[PDB]
């Protein structure tokens, strides 16, 4: 029993974190095989940040303008290139701790673990979701750029996020490991200013039932259309048939039809909790996916 | 910016997890140097668990009764003993990945990271607190026994918890790594209930400081209070007493924000008496009590390991 924000064990990613220096700037890089990946804004001065021309900034650099430190060891850079908004530094040592890995670009609503790092050294691990507005609500300070997000299903590290910047509202923006930003954002200090992830809230209500609580259910059902008309009034994302399909295994394990759980959520939005909690929370939680619930919860419902 | 429940990086601990088998039971062990530590209840059959005589049950066991697997490698058991509620298995191989470590017994209110493991394999990491009633609100399934909790203190893994059992209410009980239980619990399948829990006051204050650091200020007010008056309110609301030591421990956060602890205590007093009036703090509608003062400083200052 129990239900926690549960990250992946971080060791496989810890063994890949390095420090990258260009000029007076230091940030984190990801060392996989003989390549180090990092945000390309490492090549910018403070002045460069409003309207950088990365091609013009990069052409002026040699390999030896980049320093890479792995623990107490300097790695020699023997090539460099830019792919979208990431810099790739070829180094003369392959990382012996490289895990089995892949790069995946995720969709809004998906979750991942973040290993927050400073100066190439891991500080902590926490769970995040890609918000509907393509930001993440991270916890990041000066020096955190190049920290990554990942999942480790089936003993393969799937890297899905690299941290690039904090927006004025205090939320976070970054890229996939091919250097393409999530959302409309750009690696420029220019103005570039969310909803609740409905499918995740439903998943978490299923978790609550699996773990033994049913107080929030009701005798009603809903059409999908009526559910969306109501939920959108509370700034919830539309629930699609794909979402309904993804909830199928949790529905089967609990005996609660997806549209019946939708009816329960409609009523929770109308009524509140009447002083109760669900899985320890007094608000509806939206950063657990259906897959995350199946990962963490028992396969047997506490009936 | 931002504030998350944050665990320590788990890699140093991952390299210590092994699988221990005794008869039909498999659970997790912690492999440090040439010793594997696990719950002593691994030696019990279901019948034994109802009223075990561990002295006698251990006498009936030999080295040959235990199997230890580290990944795909069998470690040969060459000695065994128990210390309190922990079984110690001496193995033929020292763990080459043994980190610098200590065994530390923590106090109620302190937090730690849990590496949840199954079949000797790490599955997930989360942050917990030792509750005032000496339980933890963990997340554990069948096979999780022997999972450990830890902090990293400077350069050193401080192991503080080993998981033994789930109580009827769904919360968790276990020992320090010297096998001493937290709380009035025993490693027997008999009726057991924790005391009514209370809220960890010093941690709530730490989290209000975190909220201020992160720009959430609506609950500040012109008032102060005394330690005596504050504790009358704490007691009324099922909060732990605030001691002068707690005030001292909050010193760095008080210094960083410029808000005296007793000033913040007046905020908390008003929140307890009036509720939040529909507002949230750091996204929560509850007063969060599983961040220590040090947890707030660690996260707000970017301490690495
Ligand atoms: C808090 C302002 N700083 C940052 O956002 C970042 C990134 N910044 C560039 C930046 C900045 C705003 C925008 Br819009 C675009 C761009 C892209 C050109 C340079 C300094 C490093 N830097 C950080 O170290 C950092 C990261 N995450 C959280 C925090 Cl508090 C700091
Ligand atoms: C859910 C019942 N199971 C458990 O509590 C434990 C421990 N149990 C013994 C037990 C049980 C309750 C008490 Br009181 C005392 C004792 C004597 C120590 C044996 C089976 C292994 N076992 C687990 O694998 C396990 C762990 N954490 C969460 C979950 Cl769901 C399971
Ligand atoms: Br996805
Ligand atoms: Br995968
Ligand atoms: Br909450
Ligand atoms: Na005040």
């Amino acid at each position: 029993s129990g239900f926690r924000k549960m990250a992946f064990p971080s060791g496989k990613v810890e063994g890949c974190m390095v420090q990258v220096t260009c000029g007076t700037t230091t940030l984190n890089g990801l060392w996989l095989d003989d390549v180090v990946y990092c945000p390309r804004h490492v090549i910018c001065t403070s002045e460069d940040m409003l309207n950088p021309n990365y091609e013009d900034l990069l052409i002026r650099k040699s390999n030896h303008n980049f320093l890479v430190q792995a623990g107490n060891v300097q790695l020699r850079v023997i090539g460099h290139s830019m792919q979208n908004c990431v810099l790739k530094l070829k180094v003369d040592t392959a990382n012996p701790k490289t895990p089995k890995y892949k790069f995946v670009r995720i969709q809004p609503g998906q979750t991942f673990s973040v290993l927050a790092c400073y100066n190439g050294s891991p500080s902590g691990v926490y769970q995040c979701a890609m918000r509907p507005n393509f930001t993440i609500k991270g916890s990041f300070l000066n020096g955190s750029c190049g920290s990554v997000g990942f999942n480790i299903d089936y003993d393969c590290v799937s890297f899905c996020y690299m941290h690039h910047m904090e927006l004025p509202t205090g939320v976070h923006a970054g890229t996939d490991l091919e250097g393409n930003f999530y959302g409309p954002f750009v690696d420029r200090q220019t103005a570039q200013a969310d909803t609740t992830i409905t499918v995740n809230v439903l998943a978490w209500l299923y978790a609550a039932v699996i773990n033994g609580d049913r107080w929030f259910l009701n005798r009603f059902t809903t059409t999908l259309n009526d559910f969306n008309l109501v939920a959108m009034k509370y700034n919830y994302e539309p629930l699609t048939q794909d979402h309904v399909d993804i909830l199928g295994p949790l529905s089967a394990q609990t005996g609660i039809a997806v549209l019946d759980m939708c009816a329960s959520l409609k009523e929770l939005l109308q009524n509140g909790m009447n002083g109760r909690t669900i899985l320890g929370s007094a608000l509806l939680e939206d950063e657990f996916t259906p897959f995350d619930v199946v990962r963490q919860c028992s396969g047997v419902t506490f009936q």
